[PDB]
């Protein structure tokens, strides 16, 4: 669909792979060990710099297994990697558990998902068109069946 | 439009609905009652298995009302449901509040949003093209100026 | 490109800007001060109402800097702003730190990213096609 130029900047850097054929995302591998204390955050280096084809972004998303089993997630999920970013890809992991969480070298601790981007042009208006939803949000449709 | 084949695998399973005509997401209904303690996570079963038309993924997203009013969210938001996944759709709910949170059968506790997928091919390079953002990230553009 | 009609409903409201030329998102500016206590949430008003071109949604996403440095994030990230919503854009910020976090007027405390929407029609089936992933999820591919 699209091309990503990848520059490795760490000996342990891995080109990400789609772990199944129909996978949305490719898993991101830590290049260094990081210990994340209870109720804190750590910054995990992926040791890669990217140039996405124009018109695409990369989302950095939480992996479901680590969330369920260790209460670890990507704190800024979905992390926005901009088309024009040329720095190192890094992942902000939060440990919401009561236990230490250790990231080892090669551990897949997030997934990257490419999405097409769409630029907005804003037009100032005195009034908007009316809809049925209108100003309803934040639970306006209820919870209970 | 696109089509989703849905198989109900639990007696309390419900076909998800778009709650307003221009809603992005369709709401996902719990099939079991689950109590989620303060500062913990619970697994909510939706009792459905999906086959999305090829080319599409499902995102499992937090509902704003429950986040604001109960500090309940989908811990892996946006949860990645792969085109090729044929298992049961499940939601990891975190309770970040100090109060017990009870999910009742039929409760709409997350939403599914269909998105088109875009597969990357990686080309490894020695150097990338330069941009004005460059390696600036993690707050490089400031907060108040 | 696509068009968003924007109505300001607060004197401090700003038209959001893409902060770099290749930025996915436009930053959302608070119009009122909000104090968010440790392990709490606050609702931040952006003072704008939108009408997106049909076929598009707005995602309200966490900014990486504030998450890393202050453990502040958008609690419902990515927040779903529906095509048919005509109310004020608001941001649910959670403070997961042990320190007070103050939002000042003008502070860019989230970003908006436009995405195209795709409406599903459900067809109920007794059986689904088989795949290689099959029922594997929640760690089925490993961590190492
Ligand atoms: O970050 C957000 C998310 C939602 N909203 C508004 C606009 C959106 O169209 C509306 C509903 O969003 P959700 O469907 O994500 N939340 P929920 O299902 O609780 O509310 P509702 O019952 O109104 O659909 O709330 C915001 O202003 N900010
Ligand atoms: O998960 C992430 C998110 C961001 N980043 C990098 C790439 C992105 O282009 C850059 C800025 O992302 P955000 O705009 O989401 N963060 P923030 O607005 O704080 O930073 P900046 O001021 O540089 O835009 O940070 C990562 O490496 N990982
Ligand atoms: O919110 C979610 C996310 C995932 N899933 C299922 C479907 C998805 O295809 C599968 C794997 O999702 P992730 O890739 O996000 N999780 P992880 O990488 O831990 O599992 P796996 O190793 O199977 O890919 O889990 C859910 O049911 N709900
Ligand atoms: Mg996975
Ligand atoms: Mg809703
Ligand atoms: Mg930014």
């Amino acid at each position: 669909a699209m091309k990503i130029k990848i520059q490795k900047i760490h000996p342990n850097a891995l080109i990400p792979k789609y772990q199944t054929d129909g996978s949305s995302g490719f898993d991101l591998h830590a290049v260094e060990e990081v210990m994340i204390k209870p109720h804190s955050v750590g910054l995990v280096k992926i040791g890669i710099c990217l140039s996405l084809e124009v018109g695409y972004e990369l989302q950095v998303r939480t992996r479901s297994g680590l969330a369920l089993n260790h209460q670890v997630m990507v704190l800024n999920s979905p992390g926005t990697v901009d088309n024009d970013y040329r720095g190192e890809i890094k992942v902000i992991l939060a440990n919401l558990s009561d236990k230490d969480f250790k990231v080892q070298v090669g551990d897949r601790i997030a997934q990257g998902v490419v999405q097409k981007t769409y630029k907005a042009e804003f037009i100032e208006c005195e009034q908007l068109d009316e809809t049925s939803r209108g100003s309803g949000g934040f639970g306006s449709t209820g919870v209970s069946k």
